[PDB]
């Protein structure tokens, strides 16, 4: 049914109005970068490309970049400088995606262009919690009878919670037969998580990933992904 584009989320007044008429998802605080609840050199050796090579369509810090090969982003001090193609998280080089209402899963993401395989979609941003804060929030959310949950594992004692604060990545739904994956990238010595396509995604297709997370509580949510190999429930490892 109703869809919306990512720029629609930049106007909180218009958003709150479209929301009241069921044309946009419920309001949340839109953020650019992870926020830590509790607060807590790496140069590559790529050969600076010439003016000539930039013009032909050559890639600066491409598949042989030693930073890229370790899922580390370069900094502003990269030998390719401005031209470095390995600062996707930092430069918000997100894929062209729209937010759409699904039949039974709530809102979702869909490709607005064809997206090649291994294309960066979006960073999963949110409030970064420790294990204690996370468990507190699970209990609070269960008490409030929330339907949608927004936790993503980042690393030991770091769980991203996009329930209150996040970005449009929070709309990506789980599928047992997905077309995207998470990848954890080191950006300024700190880990972030992003969604990347794992195959060619046709324009108009819903973007999905295989959500993996330790099981908590009782009454696990049912999966409506529609795959022949559906596990039937969301989460688990
Ligand atoms: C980032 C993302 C993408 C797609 C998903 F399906 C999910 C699901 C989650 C998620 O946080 N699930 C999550 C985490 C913690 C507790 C729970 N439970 C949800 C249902 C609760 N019962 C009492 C109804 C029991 C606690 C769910 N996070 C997702
Ligand atoms: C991170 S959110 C995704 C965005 C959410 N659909 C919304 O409307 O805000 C995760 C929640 O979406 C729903 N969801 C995601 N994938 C699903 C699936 N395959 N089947 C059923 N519900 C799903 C569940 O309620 C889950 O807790
Ligand atoms: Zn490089
Ligand atoms: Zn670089
Ligand atoms: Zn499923």
């Amino acid at each position: 049914g109703p869809s919306c584009v990512m720029d629609d989320f930049r106007d909180p007044q218009r958003w709150k109005e479209c929301a009241k008429q069921g044309k946009m998802p419920c309001y949340f605080d839109l953020i650019e970068e992870n926020v830590y609840l509790t607060e807590r050199r790496m140069q590559c050796e790529c050969t600076p490309l010439s003016k000539d090579e930039r013009a032909q369509g050559e890639i600066a810090c491409g598949e042989d970049c030693l930073n890229r090969l370790l899922m580390i982003e370069c900094s502003s001090r990269c030998p390719n400088g401005d031209y470095c193609s390995n600062r996707r998280f930092q430069r918000k080089q997100h894929a062209d995606v729209e937010v759409i209402l699904t039949e039974k899963k709530g809102w979702g993401l869909r490709a607005a262009k064809d997206l090649p395989s291994n294309t960066f979609v979006l960073e999963y941003c949110g409030e970064v919690l420790d294990h204690k804060e996370f468990k507190a929030r699970v209990k609070e959310y269960a008490r409030n009878k929330n339907i949608h949950y927004y936790f993503m594992a980042l690393k030991n004692d770091e769980i991203i919670d996009a329930t209150q604060k996040g970005n449009c990545s929070r709309f990506m739904n789980h599928s047992c037969e997905p077309n995207c994956e998470t990848q954890k990238w080191t950006v300024n010595g700190q880990l972030r998580v992003g969604f990347f396509t794992t195959k060619l995604v046709p324009s108009g297709s819903e973007l999905t990933f295989d959500y993996q997370f330790q099981r908590y509580g009782k009454e696990a949510q049912k999966c409506f992904c529609g795959s022949a190999n559906c596990r039937g429930y969301l989460g688990g490892e």
